[PDB]
């Protein structure tokens, strides 16, 4: 809509194309009869003068036209509607041929005392059959129509053409002689059967037009009959430049039309092939079936054109995804090895598809061979079997429409179970195992979150027991790295960052080197807001790490009163081995809070040592009564007995804090009762 | 407006260099490792729980690892967040080869 | 002044050296790609990588007009396969250099 002029008229329009037409038509008669009227006359003989001035003005008014037609950019491939760049253009290009052969030639003839060198300035006409020259182009540029085949048209009217001149040509060359010396031109003394061409200039148009035109004809063949030949030098001078030149247009014909002609039709060439299959098959006298297998594979071969889905490889990668993904993309979203999986994965697997049709009967895959091809099973059933060493076919699956297959062998680097046979028109998509690989190795990422999945649906195919693959351990690799980037977030305290990792796939339950998960790390820097993140995500609240310490063990280690209280909703528990010698040895630093928050989480302050010692043994011993008072507070027995029966009570006479060993005895009537 | 990514890749310089330094050290490719410690960052750096890429390599007990490590010259001392020195970690899992690389 | 094998690519081809001079370059983050040894005549490259899976240790650049044999990863495999004992005095020559390499345990 961007031609707000109202006088530009776009170059594709119907009005606009009828002109085209009608002026093409006009040019290929201005430009066939302007030979005849340089000929034939010198001078038109009035009664064409209607039809002279009404073609000049056809012409003029198209040189008009071409100022409020848009031309498409060379450039920049736009209809540039500014009117002062489609009147330079025009100015530039075909502008001083187009007006000069618009004057009216004859009328300028006759003024200026009838003088043949302004005759000689109607050529100019000849122009006009730019006109056709672009028609051709057109004509060219669309399928509608075989190329060689319209090189052969082109050629076919340019010969007319060159005949029409050069008959008009030759004519005017016996003009250009004088009327006394008409035996010496080659009209002049023509005397064919019992015609003679005594007076050429008095005979109708048509006879002598018809008569050169024979002669152009023969000439253009090389028939040469010899009843009409140049006698004159001019004569002579001008048949030889037009033989040349015709043996060169001559040959060109021959040329372009052995082109087409071993230029080989698609049938032509499958026509070729099918005829040696056939003598082939002859020769090895194959059965009905046998040959009908043979024959009917070809056909699909053909039909299928399966460069035709690469013959698009040049088109940009944006359109050659939007081609796969109207193709192949509703029948991979369905295949259930893709089931779940990010639609970033399904677009690359698409693009790597490659279609391919298979007759009923024919091993797709061999069992016992590493596959090398995963097939996406879309048209047509499959049928699956084991077929056993002697000889017998046990058909374990029935792949039908929107089924994968060999995609075990890939993953596995194992070979095909089960071979894999056609039953029908079996339309399928394969995808390489290099390709397939890649999308997850080479295309890291697009094979990492998303392969996991896949393997998730490997995994519940439930008779899948594999341990490790390359492409296993390459994606364990992968998972190992985005669980430390999710680990160093969660430790880090980049809240946003961990949110994208986690949302982009990640499994928060996923651990680092030394087994310390995301939660682990939130509770140890006591980061509440990403520890409620992944508690809301689900990872575990008990895990344990290498050395056992639990996310809510961190978490008190941190003294991050949040945080623990979070877990322990959640449920965290302080299951640690040597709980009792870590109470012990917390007595035993004498860091109360540190034990106080132990205490709390909930950890038992009865359990012994190798020594055989709970914490309150140990406190009672050192006299440290407020934390005595705290393991009270919990519970630890102080009536209990040590390897030498030292209870915390005795330890306690042992210290002499009367104050702890008096708090320590209305415990013991507590535990008494 | 989802900026300062930026000095999140640089946390990341000193720490995700660092810890694909640990992961190849715990995996067990060495060449990796050479190449990140030369061409990218020294082992000095620890993970976030303060473990350098020798306390990961002498607790899985790759001995190429731990001598190219030696050759960067880590704190053969150092500790742990937990405490835990890479003759602590070699120790216990008995790694006697590393051992005797760290005791040298 | 062209390059076969780029370090870090699973080799998949072998190669051998008849005619020419080669080298193999360690390509790094720095640029100055680190010249391991020069491939003279009667030697080979790629066979660490296909034998071990791994990727390739440096990449292999040409330095002279080099005529060099070319045997596939999965055909050089098939054959070791077949002659299980070939491939074992195989992998001790290679072992050899492995002392270096390390491929081997």
């Amino acid at each position: 809509g961007h031609n707000d002029y109202k006088y530009i008229i776009h170059p594709k329009n119907r009005w606009y194309k009828a002109w085209e037409m009608f002026i093409l038509v006009w040019a290929i008669y201005s430009s066939l009869f302007t030979p005849m009227e340089f000929g034939f006359f010198r001078g038109l003989p009035e009664r064409l003068f209607v039809l002279d001035i009404v073609g000049q003005i056809a012409f003029l008014v198209d040189i008009v036209l071409q100022f409020f037609v848009a031309y498409r950019d060379t450039q920049t491939y736009r209809t540039v509607y500014k009117p002062t760049r489609i009147a330079f253009r025009y100015l530039k290009s075909h502008f001083l041929m187009d007006f000069i052969g618009c004057f009216p030639w004859d009328l300028i003839y006759k003024a200026s005392g009838k003088h043949e060198l302004v005759r000689y300035l109607l050529w100019i006409r000849l122009f006009r059959v730019r006109k056709v020259v672009e028609f051709f182009q057109r004509l060219e540029k669309d399928t509608r129509i075989n190329y060689l085949f319209t090189r052969i048209l082109k050629l076919l009217f340019v010969e007319v053409y060159c005949t029409h001149t050069a008959a008009c040509i030759f004519y005017y060359l016996a003009t250009t002689l004088p009327p006394e010396n008409e035996g010496y031109t080659w009209i002049g003394s023509l005397k064919l059967g019992d015609y003679s061409y005594e007076n050429f200039r008095e005979i109708d148009l048509w006879k002598r037009y018809t008569t050169a035109l024979y002669f152009a004809i023969v000439t253009m063949a090389t028939v040469g009959y010899g009843d009409i030949h140049a006698v004159n030098l001019r004569e002579m001078i001008f048949v030889m430049i037009y033989v040349s030149f015709d043996m060169v247009l001559g040959a060109y014909l021959i040329g372009n039309i052995t082109a087409l002609i071993v230029k080989g039709s698609n049938t032509e060439r499958f026509r070729d092939k099918m005829n040696d299959l056939i003598s082939f098959m002859n020769r090895k006298k194959l059965g009905r079936d046998l040959r009908s297998q043979i024959t009917g594979h070809v056909r699909l071969q053909y039909d299928s054109h399966y460069t035709d889905t690469v013959m698009l490889q040049d088109i940009p990668a944006s359109i050659r995804a939007k081609i796969a993904q109207l193709l192949y993309l509703p029948y991979i979203k369905k295949v259930p090895l893709f089931k779940g999986c990010s639609t970033e994965f399904i677009n690359q697997i698409v693009i790597r598809l490659h279609e391919e049709y298979f007759l009923p009967g024919e091993v797709i895959t061999e069992q016992g061979n590493v596959v090398d091809h995963l097939y996406f099973v879309c048209e047509g059933l499959l049928e699956a079997l084991v077929t056993k060493t002697d000889g017998s076919e046990e058909s374990v699956t029935l792949l039908g429409p929107h089924t994968s297959f060999g995609d075990i062998s890939i993953i596995c680097n194992i070979s095909q179970p089960f071979t894999v046979r056609v039953c029908e028109l079996c339309h399928l998509l394969r995808l390489d195992k290099q390709s397939f690989s890649n999308i997850l190795e080479i295309y890291f990422h697009d094979g990492r979150t998303i392969l996991n999945n896949i393997m998730e649906e490997k995994e519940s195919n439930d008779r899948i027991k594999k341990l490790e693959s390359d492409i296993v351990i390459h994606i364990g690799k992968q998972e190992a790295e985005l669980a430390l980037k999710v680990n160093s977030a969660a430790f880090q305290g980049d809240f946003y960052q961990l949110k994208s990792l986690i949302r982009s796939g990640a499994d928060p339950n996923k651990t680092d080197y030394d087994g310390r998960s995301p939660l682990h790390l939130a509770a140890c820097r006591g980061y509440e807001d990403i520890t409620l993140f992944l508690i809301q995500e689900g990872v575990d609240v008990n895990l344990k790490d290498k050395f056992g310490h639990t996310p809510l063990f961190e978490a008190v280690k941190a003294g991050q009163e949040g945080v623990i209280g979070l877990l322990v909703k959640e449920g965290a528990s302080f299951n640690l081995e040597d709980s009792g010698n870590f109470l012990c040895t917390t007595v035993a630093k004498g860091d109360s809070d540190f034990l106080k928050r132990l205490l709390s989480s909930g950890m038992n302050p009865n359990s012994e040592d190798y020594d055989h010692r709970t914490p309150l043994h140990v406190a009672a011993s050192e006299g440290l009564f407020l934390m005595a008072k705290m393991l009270v507070e919990a519970g630890a027995s102080v009536i209990s007995k040590d390897r030498w029966g030292n209870s915390p009570l005795d330890e306690a006479r042992l210290c002499g804090n009367k104050k702890l060993i008096k708090l320590l005895e209305d415990v013991k009537n507590a535990q008494s009762s």
